[PDB]
């Protein structure tokens, strides 16, 4: 019994397990992983150094690690239909760094989605290595439709002449057209990288068309909709690019991979390969549309782009509260966790924002369905509308507890 | 249960556990972590996004995570006597990247230990981001003594004018004079960074002098001698540098931290604060020295620098077998796993090398003492001397099993 040695730490772990059980987790980038995923991360694979790749390592006694890493790779290939995979990146951010390193040079120009419009930090923020090393020039969404305008993006690319175009987002609710992004890249001789971190589980379930046949390289996190452990993954169909990607991950950016986490990737990928995973995908789509629909009908709330065809959506809350930060703090008091989030053409400070981002994967992984989704959104509307009324929130909190007990986390 | 859903994966996991049990692991960068460390990283903390730092995160639902991360931070500070710590780096390599990003600019000149004399890839190898982004100039050890020669290093630094000197190694066996390194740095107006990855547990146990009072910034892995989960850690006593390092880790290089690994870091740091860790360290030192003495006394092997004052040593094997790769493969035949390794002024190919590197931490963590260590080294000598006598190898392999049976891994 090692927990008696460190009660401060293990009490804190217990408190987080209860926090998670008693919350409605709507943070769009989160999920609830299986016990098998957790168990694999909890193995003595953490003891093993394995610099290199399967069969070409720098240390003895890696033949079993090699089987494990090869399972992950072969499963990623099979699930996503790619000819090559690298399962070593420690995160989505490292995965993306490796692609840039493989395809372009410092100072080269890159187009990626504007951060207010849902692009990631590693898609060119000035405070990220991405913006510091490469010349990123952002494309945006249409100001009226809040949709990607492929003609506008094509004309911009024709002016900019990037070496690389990055597609993918952290907060865009609509289907991204990867065929068009590749047309656009081809029109200027650019590579196309798709960062499908947020939608990888939908791509896997068949609810979002795949970037894989269109992107020269596809990156993703394994956590998020794919419902795996925290880490990165890189896919391509080009063998020469694959070799570069491999050198870039190691020795380029990383040292020894986290082979216990890689085992957990293999676990998650086999889960996503199972027919049940499609049904999970299907519910993710439905649950998010149901919550979105509630806000759509309510007159003091607008939903960015008018709705969603994926797992997430953004809501402008400024009619009802001052900003997204506030909205987040309030929903938190009724045990509903999400995050504030800039909306396209955000007017307010980055640290306030005008919006909230909502996602369905975690509640869907707990077994909730359309009715519960709808109710959760009613509750959010209701709490925001009564934010100054402690008696209302206290009641909403009570009702939330009935729902969380009914769909227990583990 | 979940193992039945995925037998190919769980069969491999179970096989690695057994392989670790049935091999004598002398790889100097490995250790055997506690069940607690592994359990921490097998928790549902993996489901939480926690970009930012305690109390200044970009998501709600982070109050307990803050408790965990803060425990990790305060325990690092305490254990190493530092005023600031950052526990988010995913790896040692990422820790190092962050520090360069914080202290210097692309193209700046940096001095780093030579890869053949024990410097790490991230200390300036042309295949690493380190050598690609910065102008690294290497220093070596003295050709005759195989020791750091602080006068030569100073003369070189005066010629080269680095903005940063990096100290620390993957394969140096003697005590490093950090006060001397800082004196050199101060003399040329350079920063000093110390990468204490290999030695951090010995710094913690009291058996290696701390670089913390002398380096502007100290990096380390939490795995290796410290006996923690895989990951990185950064320390400094300078508040302005600490702000830079934090911004460099996130949003500079990483995104979301691995909070389950961070819990595991907290676990390991408390283990290392326990008085028993001092005894572990002492055994690490005695066991490595007992192994080295066998090779010192044998006339056909030479230990680099004539011995060790830490957890590791290198042996020139070229009088008995052709190169280090051969020696590595021979030992593997008798279930002793190590790695071939360049020696200082290496004349053979990097793929072959003249050396093997041996370390004590793993066997020490299984509870082996001096007599077992000495016996292990005798078997290594005997295996290499009889590498073409299958019958001898077979007998050694059988003796090894008796020993491993007697010191169960967990
Ligand atoms: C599209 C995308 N790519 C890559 C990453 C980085 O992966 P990490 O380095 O493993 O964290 C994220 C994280 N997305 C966060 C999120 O969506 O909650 C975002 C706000 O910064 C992402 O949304
Ligand atoms: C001194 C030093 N710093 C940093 C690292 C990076 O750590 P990672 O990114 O967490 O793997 C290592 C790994 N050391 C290996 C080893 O010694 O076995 C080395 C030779 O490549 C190291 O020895
Ligand atoms: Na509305
Ligand atoms: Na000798």
């Amino acid at each position: 019994d090692y927990k008696a040695f460190d009660p401060e730490l293990w009490n804190a772990i217990d408190a987080e397990a209860e926090r998670q059980q008693n919350n409605i987790e709507l943070i769009a980038s989160e999920n609830v992983v299986s016990k098998a995923v957790m168990a694999a991360q909890g193995t003595l694979l953490t003891n093993k150094y394995a610099e290199g790749y399967p069969g070409k390592r720098y240390y003895g006694g890696t033949a079993v690690i090699d089987v494990v890493e090869t399972l992950a790779i072969e499963r990623a290939k099979k699930l996503f239909g790619a000819k090559f995979a690298n399962v070593q990146p420690h995160s989505g951010s490292q995965a993306n760094a490796a692609v840039y390193m493989s395809l372009i040079q410092p100072g080269d120009t890159v187009m990626g989605m504007d951060l207010s419009a849902g692009g990631h930090l590693t898609h060119g923020a000035p405070v990220s290595f991405s913006g510091k090393t490469y010349n990123f020039v952002s494309y945006n969404v249409d100001k009226e439709s809040e949709l990607l305008d492929y003609d506008a993006i094509l004309a911009q690319a024709k002016e900019v002449r990037p070496k690389l175009i990055v597609a993918g987002a952290s907060a865009y609710s609509r289907i991204i057209d990867f065929a068009k992004f590749r047309e656009i890249a081809d029109a200027v001789g650019a590579y196309l990288m798709v960062d499908m971190a947020h939608i990888a589980g939908l791509v896997a379930s068949g609810h979002h068309p795949s970037p894989v046949p269109y992107a020269h390289v596809t990156t993703t996190t394994t956590h998020k909709t794919l419902r795996g452990p925290r880490g990165g993954l890189i896919l391509t169909d080009d063998e020469d690019i694959a070799k570069k990607l491999n050198s870039a991950v190691f020795p380029g950016l990383q040292g020894g991979p986290l082979e216990h986490v890689i085992a957990a990737k293999a676990v998650a990928l086999k889960e996503a390969l199972d027919p049940a995973f499609k049904e999970y995908g299907e519910n993710v789509i439905k649950n998010a549309a149901a919550m979105a629909d509630v806000f759509n009908q309510h007159p003091d709330f607008r939903v960015i782009s008018g709705g969603t065809n994926n797992h997430l959506f953004l809501v402008d809350v400024t009619k009802v509260v001052e900003n997204g930060k506030v909205a987040q703090n309030v929903l938190e008091e009724v045990n509903i966790t999400l995050n504030k989030n800039s909306i396209p053409y955000e007017q307010l400070s980055p640290f306030k924002t005008s919006g909230i981002r909502v996602g369905s994967p975690a509640i869907t992984s707990r077994g909730m369905g359309e009715a519960e989704s709808r109710q959760i959104a009613e509750w959010m509307v209701e709490a925001l509308e009564n934010h100054d009324k402690p008696e209302v929130l206290e009641r909403i909190r009570g009702d939330v507890k009935v729902l969380t007990d009914a769909f227990p986390l583990y």
